[PDB]
């Protein structure tokens, strides 16, 4: 459905789901989440047992995730290098999240935007980022992703 049916595991250690999701004890245990990236209208820290990373943003082609990317790239990859998993969820776990690891995937891999998202939506299918954020991606994969792929290489 519109908000999918429960997290969804993206690549080992990496989860998006929604809201709801986000404070299930059950799926949080489950799936081992020690870490969430909340970007929703409201974020802020809520659970015990979690290190969070809070980015307030709207779901709408005015609101700009770039300036969000390394920071969000940082916290997702320090956890999963840790051999812990991070969940990344907004309220559908279909934009604001997505779009995250979209960019966090072309930064640890060779891929474009739409080869990130296909891998997005092999596991979570509601994916579907606006086509402002898409806009931003196709923006970071032609003129910034070969620079944050060096810097990861660089820093770790």
């Amino acid at each position: 459905g519109p908000m999918g049916n429960g997290m969804n595991k993206i690549l080992p250690g990496l989860y998006i789901g929604n809201f709801k999701d986000a404070r299930d004890a059950e799926q949080l245990s489950k799936n081992k989440v020690t870490h969430i990236l909340s970007v929703h209208d409201s974020a802020r820290p809520m659970l015990e047992g979690v290190k969070y990373l809070c980015i307030p943003a709207a779901d709408s082609p005015s609101q700009n995730l770039t300036r969000h990317f390394k920071e969000s790239i940082k916290f997702i990859h320090e956890c999963r290098l840790r051999g812990e998993s991070c969940l990344v969820h907004s309220l559908a776990g279909v934009a604001r999240s997505v779009t995250l690891v979209i960019a966090y995937i072309m930064t640890v891999t060779d891929f474009g935007w739409e080869d990130a998202l296909h891998t997005v939506r092999a596991g979570r299918s509601c994916a579907n980022p606006n086509v402002g954020f898409q806009r931003q991606l196709q923006e970071f994969e032609k003129h910034e992703v070969h620079q944050y792929r060096q810097w990861l290489k660089e820093e770790y």
